[PDB]
């Protein structure tokens, strides 16, 4: 409540308040107010900003006082407050603001009465490098990745000495220190995440050489979890930075080793009960099977939001199979063997950290409801259709399979059109710029 | 009062008093007295200095005891006192001293009875670089800008490692840390500004890559705000310096990305009421519309003072349109959608941080009054005339549209002539020195 | 004649024929045919090329067989043939092709009966440097000039030893070797020019340090002389190159020392007699005085063609005075003291080597005829109006004083409009790119 934020301000000698919001692409934006400008008026009628120079968008920042967290990194005491972008005076909420779209998808779920709450559990992976250099110019282009754990540094002269314990290319999965250099960086990330209100469940090194890592975090309701992904990413980016590292959530930074995916565990609940539990395949309800059928029916349109970068598809090369299974980890829909009670859920394996968590989760939910809503029966478990094979395909697919997103006003046409417009500009730059392996393949033609 | 300054001296064990004043170009000058020379005589009959070697000007420094601030940076305890330049013995105030000219424009407003007070709200932007090298010689010339946030450093080898989070060319507008490197430098700038008597409203990164920033600051009456711009600039220059950065207020340091403008919000008030509020276009009074009409009528003469550098016009290339609007941000006069009560005001978007805040504000006020004073009706909102396209144009225009500035003795002819003389010398050096892209364009002729 | 070219081909074992033409900007273009494609058909119906990618313009190259010269530089025996650009099939001559425009201005002179021939004598100056580096990018810009003769190298360590005889900044005018490093390079330029059909009169070092030079060459009729300037420039550029130097015709490469101008000596003749000789001021006819009056009347429009680069105006800073005189070398129209018979002529001092010699000469002639044609009496000799002070001014002036150029179809409106369009693009790049002395002037604002 406003009341509560106002005590924290004194209770913490807060010098500044950081207004934060997420844009269409997914990047957390922010503007800073002195604490002495937080008073009634503020939580009442928000603060005006020029929304015009935000990519894909005067507007009003409306502070959500439930979100107040103290920033673990800025030097002066700062209280972060997440905001919604509202349409000014009229005060309804930009239909292009991803947090508003997430909130709408949650209310539409309630209005359909299929369940009261959506529970999301994203598993975001990241890379933690020491040096990343890249560039493109008329005379050429390059990218150079470097990290102490890179299997390629086995030959490197280091002046401290080389020391040689390092994860080989698919060998980052699990060896104790010193092969895993990041135990203290991940534990620190866990402690700062909890200080910001997240609940860590586990942290470990991932499969790739050169710093792949994962901090596993307890689930939440869709829009709250989407904000927790924005804090997750902020803590990973800044703790890495304090440690002299650079972290990245891009899906596929290295060819020849693992990519970073963000698998979404989903579940639905009506009056304190898990609608996905039941009889049917592996403890699932018929309700749950239609949710899977809706996700599979709309997978390529979902890919435009859950895999929104041209790089995403370097990862999604032959979890490409649109199929559910408790057995086949090759099927993009895994039914986790919970064994346990009514933690029954589905896991969609194909999205990646580059996805805007609000739009990505809203689209998975809207697809899953359209399955239920039309008895779209999934089929049989593989123990056969595939995800979009490229961003251009995914964008065409979103453009044509636009209907399930527009249900109940969650996502307008202007919103979907402006989104495809942004992603197309990106796709073009990648399409028109010659790639280094083309010189390898075609220079002596 | 003198009395008050004299207590602060003991109350702070002040070792020195720094006498400060602004020259015609806008640069804050200063001379330092030991605290033990501040006594009755001082606040009474000022201190003599050789005014002769100040560009464009024995004279007397008259301490304004209302302005006493402790300097947050000098090692020994120092009390800053702003001064006015007075004509010696006779004690009236140099008609070429920009602070005196500002004070005269405020009294002339009172003498016309159109309002009691002018309220100015400048929005100055700046750049925060790490390295700036430049030079011109017979055999050539160069400038080299560098900053950690420069999109161009994506390819750079750094020996710490490169870390790669950086604002792209028009992408400095708003991303959270680590992409925005300056959160602590701007918050610190905010805290030192307030310690010097300013009220910060907000601080944020601006649109440009390579360190564009903005600290938004609460309005004031014209001459007081013009001094607050001189403190604003002093704090930005010295906090940046403590941080190992170099700040600059020049309008256009980089081609191909945003420039730093200083938009002036203006409003007029008679007996505690906002004369700019009313009926008419977007909450405006007819009074306000004539103010806009005077600004537009005299825009090119105002440009010689509000855009006084040849570099200013590298920014003002196709807010060039002399038009008012609540809608068109392309119109140089924006009527801000206050929505709120009688914070109704106009915003002139075209001036830049290089402007002498006293002369720039005095000229906007004198132009705006001549509009009121002659019912110079602005026209209709673009939702078509332009600003001077060059300093030479702006200087010719000031020279011919000299009358509205001379009203009530605000600005003499000698004052306007000496000003154009200074700005012409500058224009010539830029006009006669061959430019690097000319070799690109014409060497193989 | 075709017949003649065809013998030279055998007479010289010519392996290739180089088709050359000049574009709107003045740069000589070329395409190469094997000698075995020169036959009747060729001199008859020309050769087709894509005129579309020439700046400011399928078309036909029509070989002018009078122009055949052997190329003194290509390794394989090549015969250069100058061409006219004709409108295809219809075969009339592009009204935007500068050589055609020159030929039209000569025929219009004949059709007016004022004289049979125009005689032009351009005095082009050039610079001969060793190293020229420059560039402009978002993070900055630079130009670096270097030559062994640069007064600035007096301090330079050279590893051969420094040897120290060098022209000081305005001291390149006339000292014997070793101070003048270019005696053999200029004599060689003279011998190759004559081998290409030009008649050298004198060669000498010019006023500037760092390699300013001049090869003086015997006059000709307008279009023939305009082609001789294109050969002049080609020989200077390639002999310099063989010598390890780089030559440039740009008007003002160095601030603080002389610029390279191309003064045009002009004269008119009817039935073997010099119309410019007579009684009146300094041996001049009344006919000649009206020619001067037309040049002065149209000077700023002529500047858009005779001084077509933004750099041109770095040279034309306070021969700026539009005045004739036998005495005042400050007057842009000098009446040379011939003393001798009826070599009486006028000299216009203001054009520079960057000018397209066809369009520059055609415009001086058309202006001079409009003087005669309307008795535009010049005035009295200075022993007061000036040339355009910038390319933008010159381009506005050409755009408005368009009439005298359109006389008799010499220059169409499309031709004049496309020309201003090209020169404007150039002016803009120079106007929008920040200049290095602006950082010197305004960084600490
Ligand atoms: N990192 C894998 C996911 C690994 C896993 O299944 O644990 C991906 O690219 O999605
Ligand atoms: N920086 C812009 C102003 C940006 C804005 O309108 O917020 C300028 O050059 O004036
Ligand atoms: N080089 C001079 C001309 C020198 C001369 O008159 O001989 C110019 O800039 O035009
Ligand atoms: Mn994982
Ligand atoms: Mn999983
Ligand atoms: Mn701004
Ligand atoms: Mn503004
Ligand atoms: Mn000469
Ligand atoms: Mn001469």
């Amino acid at each position: 409540s406003a009341e509560h934020v106002l005590t924290m301000l004194n209770e913490h000698e807060v010098k500044f308040v950081d207004l934060r919001f997420t844009d269409t692409k997914g990047k957390e934006q922010h503007v800073t107010i002195p604490a002495h400008q937080v008073n009634a008026e503020f939580f009442e009628e928000g603060k005006m900003f020029d929304g015009s120079s935000i990519g894909g968008w005067d507007m009003v920042l409306m502070p959500d006082a439930s979100t107040a967290v103290i920033d673990p990194f800025f030097a002066d005491s700062t209280l972060i407050i997440r905001c919604d972008i509202l349409e000014p005076g009229t005060l309804q909420g930009y239909d292009r603001d991803p947090r508003s779209i997430a909130k709408r998808a949650e209310d539409y779920l309630r209005a359909t009465g299929i369940a009261d709450t959506v529970l999301f559990g994203p598993e975001p992976e990241f890379f933690l490098f020491d040096d990343i250099r890249f560039g493109a110019s008329i005379s050429g282009s390059h990218v150079a990745i470097d990290d102490i754990e890179g299997a390629w540094n086995s030959s490197t002269k280091y002046e401290g000495g080389n020391k040689g314990h390092r994860p080989g290319v698919k060998g980052g999965y699990f060896p104790v220190p010193p092969v895993d250099s990041a135990q203290d960086i991940r534990s620190e990330m866990c402690l700062v995440m909890e200080q910001m209100g997240l609940v860590v469940e586990a942290h470990h090194h991932e499969v790739a050489t050169a710093g792949q890592n994962e901090v596993a975090t307890r689930f939440n309701t869709m829009t709250k979890k989407a904000d927790e992904i924005q804090i997750y990413k902020y803590v990973v980016h800044n703790v890495a930075h304090r440690f002299g590292k650079t972290a990245t959530f891009m899906p596929k930074p290295m060819f020849g080793d693992n990519g970073s995916g963000m698998h979404c565990h989903m579940s639905l609940a009506k009056n304190g009960t898990n609608l996905f539990s039941g009889d049917k395949y592996a403890g699932l309800s018929e309700q749950a099977l239609y949710y899977i059928g809706g996700v599979i029916k709309h997978a390529k349109a979902i890919n435009a939001l859950a895999n929104p970068t041209t790089n995403s598809y370097k990862r999604l090369v032959p979890p490409v199979m649109l199929a559910y299974s408790a057995r086949n980890r090759s099927a993009s829909i895994r039914i986790p063997v919970v064994a346990s009670p009514k933690a029954r859920r589905i896991e969609v394996r194909f999205p990646d950290p580059a996805a805007n968590p609000y739009l990505c989760f809203a689209a998975l939910l809207m697809a899953g409801l359209d399955g239920i809503k039309n008895k779209i029966h999934p089929g049989e478990p593989m123990d056969i259709p595939q995800v979009a094979g490229s961003l251009e395909e995914a964008l065409n697919a979103l453009d044509l399979d636009r209907e399930f997103l527009k249900a109940g006003g969650v996502f307008t046409d202007e919103a979907i059109d402006a989104y495809i417009a942004l992603r197309r500009e990106e796709d073009d730059r990648v399409r028109m710029t010659p790639h280094p392996v083309e010189f390898e393949l075609y220079y002596s033609v």
